[PDB]
């Protein structure tokens, strides 16, 4: 079962990267093509493989998979929230970055008008994408990543006013305010997490014996 | 530990009902009064007892606990979303109903303009508040409860147009549309669930070996 779940997980990863190649090539893709990429008895599990792969694209890569033909089941791709950026570079196999960008925007959005950089590092250091390589000579990968977002004008970075010694904070840049909004981003994070997950308290926490 | 968690849970229930009595009496309450109601070594755990009790009031009872004096730590109460209804009856010790009302409104809101009654029963039958007494002679308690919400004009109940044999659906009534909105309700459910809970997929689900 644990061995089965892992094997199932592997089939998800394969569909994700099948779809990523289509995304890069800007090729529309049918459900029949996706099902065709899944081999053998695993086709029986295509519904969960598809929905898991589809969720991965949104959450991890910031990529939306949209059906434009409900009869022939033809899908196209779009960047989440309609952003004009995915952080790619030619055909180099580097990771699409819009999902990570949206996560940073969201962290800031929950904190108000701006967030101390320490909160950003704290929240980002949890993501397994950085695979514990913060001791890189070139510099902490997660910090160099946020520099992309600043230089693309999705983020601004400044000294906290009146701070001594200097502290620094992130805020939304002009490009983020144009292409989306606070509400849209926080709504998006809810949507792609599978709605709100309400842990209802047990009876003995609100009923007296 | 399991025995400790349960004992801790019991202290939460006691604070909840301490606060409920204040709520019924429309008495403001200080943090010092709350801490005073907690006995002995359990005072060391007041922060988690408070936050758990505070969340219970919102989620279960539809009651907001609001600090109006940040210096003396004086709190008052309000109905969640500002609704003019809590479903109480004099000093009879029956459960405040606004939390259950908001949950029903939310179920409908997620489904669009209306929801089949079967979806309502399905979602409601999960709540432990009904303690498996759906076989009551008087009628299924959860169904009789929604009748309160209809008669108070928070909900409307009608036959699904063109259904044969007749099927039925719930929708927001005039009173719900006046006092709140779809957006506000779904936002509220997120807020009181402790933000969106994002289960990020494991590396082997989106990285190839």
């Amino acid at each position: 079962s644990m061995e089965f779940q892992a094997a199932l997980s592997r089939k998800v990863a394969e569909l994700v990267h099948f779809l990523l190649l289509k995304y890069r090539a800007r090729e529309p893709v049918t459900k029949a093509e996706m099902l065709g990429s899944v081999v053998g008895n695993w086709q029986y599990f295509f519904p969960v493989i598809f929905s898991k792969a589809s969720s991965s694209l949104q959450l991890v890569f910031g990529i939306e998979l949209m059906e434009v033909d409900p009869i022939g089941h033809l899908y196209i791709f779009a960047t989440c929230l309609g952003l004009s950026y995915d952080g790619l570079l030619g055909d180099n196999q580097i990771m699409p970055k819009a999902g990570l960008l949206i996560i940073v925007l969201a962290i800031i959005a929950r904190e108000g008008d701006c967030a101390p950089e320490e909160k950003i590092w704290e929240e980002l250091s949890v993501l397994e994408v950085f695979e514990g390589r913060e001791d890189s000579i070139l510099g902490d990968p997660k910090k160099l990543l946020t520099q992309h977002f600043v230089q693309e004008n999705y983020l601004e970075y400044r000294q906290v006013p009146g701070s001594d010694p200097a502290c620094y904070e992130f805020l939304w840049g002009p490009r983020a305010l144009v292409e989306t909004s606070y509400v849209k981003v926080l709504h998006h994070m809810v949507k792609i997490s599978g709605g709100p997950h309400i842990s209802y308290p047990p009876l003995h926490e609100w009923v007296l014996r």
